[PDB]
């Protein structure tokens, strides 16, 4: 049993050491988030360096996500300290730097007055104190408002404008430096803050394209209404999504966010692109060893909603119980996951799914994995397409993605139910198949007799559509011969050359192994789950009896009575006529 | 569009006035909860009295729920003030009243030592400070423990014992007085606190039976592991359930509660018995006009889980925004409900449902209501069985329960999607049917042409199984004749006796009303959605044309050209041959 | 469109020439039946020889079926000529050769009296005249009976005994010689007449095993109640089945046969073993060019029942319109087949199917072939297992089985919807895949843009379970680049380097091929189904526009404007980023 939903942790003072990181990783951290809104390139440079060292101290794959600072409209200084503003006040905002006073403050987006409408609402201090756009002196360039939910307003607080769509083309000067730095550093992900439209995503793509770093995934962070309204084009342009519940609650009424989160997740789910649920996860855990009923409930639900990953912020960045937050986050996932209705999800995703070859194979893989209750879905992959695609169908069986590039493995560190593994790049179908079978065996997730569904796209050496599927039995072929009938059975071997041995060693459900049977062995035979004989042909006593009793029989197995020993767990395949090691309930 | 999930509000200083109550009711309060853990019979007596007066000031049906105090193990006095206890301390609990000190305190359940095991865990002060059962001196009767999550411990704090099953047979002396008082008062519900087993429920039933007040519903409150473990027998014995998330988090680890809540709700859902989600709903609203993203999220999810009702405590009992809490609670319900997957729920409930006549009719009603997209499911009822049953199938269409007893209406005030109405008790099927049709019309939920599914059990004058269903068109029969064909259509009437009128007044999709048609009217006819003629027989020009063009035609309608006027919205029923007022898309 | 149900024709005087055979084959004969109840080894030897010569004159695969004579109880001579016997008569049967007279005749199964019970029924002259077993003088060995449906009884007529189970162990002396002769001759099939139990099938198997000719399929012919009663063990032992309606009607009441035929076919269908519907097919066609409404109806229904093949007897053996019988048989199949409910059949076979790997792949193949409406299901096969298995699911798409042995091809000549083709034996998955793709192309059944589902079992060089599936697009890859978006489209190419060319050559739905787009090309762009550009990167004008208009775009296609020409039918794959020849509706 393995956790499906991935864990993303914000790195900080409480989790920047190598030993700390070594711990976060062992607790289950899949992605390390770097918040570039704070700290300098030297600090992140060292954190990054440590992630990699802890990643080696342990044999864990951890991706690096760079959360940028992004655009935002802020306020200037409030005369020496802070202003007041009551339930009224004549607060006028100037589109020019002015010393903020109870009457006139200023913002950093002179384009505001050229976007905000009358009666509109402006929020400051992350939404604490709000305003009402009374008049708009377009002339002097001063948006007149009346203080609403007043309070204390210090220097440089957040300016939020919900209703209007703000335009801040191009990436910050700062974000640009951060990005390039991230490229030099070789990060795996980039969470773009305050994405409102597809173009914000394209800008980062263009930049990555210009520095030959297209390998870097772009996660669009939704933090306002525009971003929520443009979600379709945004997802269509980005590589993933981050749902920041806290930021949303700033511009959007609380009573509306819940369905928004659920809607944003489903949309990502339908596109098969990773989605991260962030902020207000286990906040209380910065001070406490355990979370609140509420927090456990909110997290559990983000998982039922379909989130690929959950994110920790201050809980791992500065809190007092970093490793614990990851641990409970881990335990919360395992517990909720047992409640997942896999058949249903598959059915829902099949519907609402576009008619494609990749999707037809994915659905076939997902359905087969369920009906046969396979031990695993293995996916040798070039760039990770097949694994991500299969993950979309939210399979019960683990997805073992076998990459030939460590960076590709990290790309999958964020994907639901995907555990990566590396192997030499293969170019022929039989190689990819062998590599898949090998990975499954090493994974420790399969025992002889178990089944795995291997899926991938051929060519195989190239990335592309998923168009091939194979069901593969793990067990070894012990021997073969002429199989009689069409069924299969397993049980424990009972070597018996003579009737006397047959009647003394044969137990109920045993697999009789002998040279040949005859009328004197009937009693022992009527207890057998199957029969293996060295002798006989298609009409020998063992075959005839097998047909009449309806039990599998394999005839002509060379040294059957010497290569199989008492008590050996084997599977007798009547149709095809083969013996396998261990118990295989489906063949 | 109507809210489905019912709202339960705890009455208190902030909501005890008549004007206040008049407000809570208009905001959507369905049930008024009386917490008997505080206050005396005179106070509740007056609150009850006010509910009834506010209930009359408005035309609202509000049920009265009595939340009892129930059993619980408490601690005695802590020497004058309070004790300390650190991460260790030698805290010994005495099964006898002793002056609590940092070394020896006492409880009020001397049967404790005869239930608690070694290494067990005891919590005090609602779970704040916990202990570890080191030794158990069964001799001197002193359970030895070592203080764990220490803190300050004042007088008479809560003693919680999670692991062990406490036995407190019979109802408190206090609960008994409260119950009887509730009976005298004529309450509708009784929420029994700390239900652990079916027997706790039986005790209240027995008492109600002994005072001839069996009409009173018993809502079992789950607040500990035992109650969670015994949920099946408890639900099987009680009339409803209350999931108290706060209490659970005291004995049960937070990370486990979420699935417990979901499990408790589903179990109630499957039995068709009302379930209330309580505590930690909109707590922050005691101080604020709006809730938190989290709170809105938790409530929304309790609704997706299937709760019939949500409960407000301090938010309406003592908070600063009572009427607002109810209002947001109302708005949160309406919004989440739009996201309900009605077909799916029905499908799930059909499965996991016992093969009964009542359930077969309910499923048929629910499926038909969905396929025909009916305006309402009306249920004349004697004791409320049919409405509760249909509610279990969580229909999109409103359920209009028509009772002949106001107390029965209040019983349904707690049920999901059920809006009651009273009418004289009927005893014949046609009376019940007429009463149902009447209720639907008054409800304001249906317009001419809409459909309603009426369901009930006959006899009808008696309560019992649900075994009858009828689909009924609301519209009035304007006229009849020989209908031609099998289809139906509506549109606007176009009275035209002559070809000249036909060609000047006929518009696309109109319903041609004339004495008879002929070759000269063809152009107008080829624009008609249907035709009505005073003349002709089954082979007249209008009928023949109707068959060939595939449009409905009704022949032999007496004064058709004078009783129908231009622009009148009507429906022409070819099969059966009838004209109805308004547009009826299904007949 | 190809006929699915195979046609089996009895060879004779009317169809033994090479030119005749050349004709039967071109009309659609798949299997040539040799009735060994008549003729000598020299005659069949020459017929066989001719089949092979006609088979070469044409490029057709025709299997050879040897219908044996089998056991049967007959009567001896009736004194010089024939006996009478009326509605009474004292007809006593002697278990010893006696001159048949109106009073005492004899049979050739002295074991009869030791099997028949009192009041039993004996039929003679293929069922014409029946008897009633009055007394059974076990002493003198004379079964006493009273003539029932009397008539004329000549020499050596058929003795049928319906009720009792006759025992005739071992194969006839005659059948044995025929079999061996068939082996020397190298026949493909052997239809064993009058199979009553599994043991009759084993005897032929044993013999084939002893002459190293196990490759030879055994078709069990059901012709009596025992065979009908033992159908399960019989099918479990044989390789196929022959339903002889005429023979059945001899021992079984006519009103019961219809459901028996349907039951025998379904049972074979469920095991995935070929079933032949025989006798009374188009009998009237021996004298007429066309069949009767009844005959066409009976044949059509045998097809709706699920028969893999239909068989012609005298219609091709001695009749006057051999080639016509085959032709109408062919036309009747094509017409009825259009009415087949493929989805339904698949659904039925999935249910009632054993949980196996082969069946899971088959169902997946069958479902995918249906959802994607593929042009064909190709199955490279070693012994024919995969094709037979897929045929069981009765696919709409043709099954192209690619064997590396001509004898295997003939084995499949009898299987529903299977058209064989030969190719060099391959041993690697990519070879088998390539061989499959090649076969599909040569088949003439696929055009560029079509899909085929290739399925087979790996190893691949060995026969065994079916465990691999691949969906493959037929079209050629014309070029590649960075695909933008996730969709695909086709249409006709429109090469336009400048805005002026774009606005003069662009038509609705066209695929714009250019160096790069810009604001001046918008009008042409808004008509495009897709865009191909030589230039740009992921954020160029063409890509951005493609994202916003929701149409596929492929960027960076090298000589796009010179390798694609006006009017060229191509498919643009946004996701994956590739261009294909022809129109491919699914990728």
């Amino acid at each position: 049993m393995k956790r499906k939903t991935k864990i993303v942790s914000t790195i900080g003072p409480a989790s920047e050491s190598v030993d700390k990181l070594v711990q976060l990783m062992e607790a289950g951290m899949n992605v390390a988030r770097l918040n570039f809104s704070h700290g300098d390139h030297e600090e992140h440079g060292r954190r990054i360096a440590n992630i990699r060292e802890a990643a080696k101290r342990t044999g864990r794959t951890v991706a690096i996500l760079l959360d940028t600072k992004g655009p935002e409209i802020r306020t200037h200084n409030m005369e020496n300290g802070a202003i007041e503003l009551k339930e009224g006040s004549k607060l006028v905002i100037s589109m020019s730097e002015v010393l903020g006073t109870p009457e006139k403050i200023s913002v950093t987006y002179p384009s505001l007055i050229d976007d905000v409408s009358v009666g509109a609402k402006i929020l400051l201090d992350d939404g604490l104190i709000s305003l009402e756009v009374n008049a708009v002196d377009k002339q002097a360039g001063e948006i007149v408002t009346t203080v609403l939910n007043g309070g204390v307003l210090k220097n440089k607080k957040g300016v939020n404008v919900p209703g209007v769509k703000v335009n801040l083309p191009g990436i910050t000067e700062k974000d640009r430096a951060d990005i390039l730095f991230g490229i030099r550093q070789g990060i795996d992900f980039i969470a773009a803050s305050f994405v409102r439209r597809a173009s914000d995503v394209l800008e980062i793509r263009e930049l990555l394209e210009a520095h030959d770093a297209l390998h870097i995934q772009i996660i669009a962070k939704i933090e306002n209404e525009e971003g929520v309204a443009n979600i379709d084009e945004i997802l269509e342009a980005a590589d993933g999504l981050m749902v920041a519940r806290g930021d949303l609650g700033v511009e959007i009424p609380a009573e509306e966010v819940p369905l928004i989160q659920k809607l944003l997740i489903k949309k990502s789910n339908m596109l098969g692109k990773p989605v991260i649920t962030a902020t207000q996860m286990l906040d209380s855990m910065q001070r406490n060893p355990r979370p609140t009923r509420a927090e456990a409930s909110d997290v559990a639900n983000a998982i039922f909603d379909g989130t690929d990953a959950v994110m920790l912020s201050g809980e791992t960045a500065a809190g007092q119980y970093p490793v614990e937050a990851v641990k409970t986050m881990h335990q919360i996932a395992l517990r909720t996951e047992q409640a997942l209705e896999h058949r249903d999800i598959l059915s829902q995703r099949t519907k609402e799914s576009q008619t494609t070859i990749t999707d037809a194979i994915g659905q076939s893989v997902a359905h087969t994995a369920l009906n046969l209750d396979v031990a695993a879905i293995v996916t040798p992959t070039v760039s990770g397409k097949t694994p991500q695609m299969v993950a979309k169908y939210r399979p019960k069986a683990p997805i073992i993605a076998v990459t030939s590039n460590e960076a590709v493995s990290r790309r999958l560190a964020l994907v639901w139910g995907v555990y990566t593994k590396e192997a030499p790049h293969v170019n022929t179908t039989d190689e990819m198949l062998d590599v898949a079978v090998d990975a499954a065996v090493r994974s420790g997730l399969v025992k002889h007799g178990d089944l795995v569904v291997i899926t991938a796209g051929v060519p195989v050496g190239e990335t592309g559509s998923t168009n091939l599927m194979k069901v593969h039995v793990i067990s070894d072929l012990l021997a073969k011969g002429q199989g009689i009938g069409r069924k299969s059975a397993f049980g424990k071997a009972v070597v018996a050359k003579t009737a006397e041995e047959a009647r003394q060693k044969m137990v109920d459900g045993g697999i009789l192994v002998t040279v040949s049977t005859d009328a004197d062995m009937m009693p022992a035979i009527e207890k057998a789950a199957a029969i293996i004989t060295e002798e006989g042909g298609l009409t020998s006593h063992a075959a005839v009896v097998g047909l009449s009793l309806g039990i599998p029989v394999i005839v002509g197995v060379e040294n059957a009575t010497t290569l199989f020993k008492d008590g050996q767990e084997i599977t007798v395949d009547g149709g095809f006529g083969a013996v396998y090691r261990g118990h295989a309930s489906v063949l």
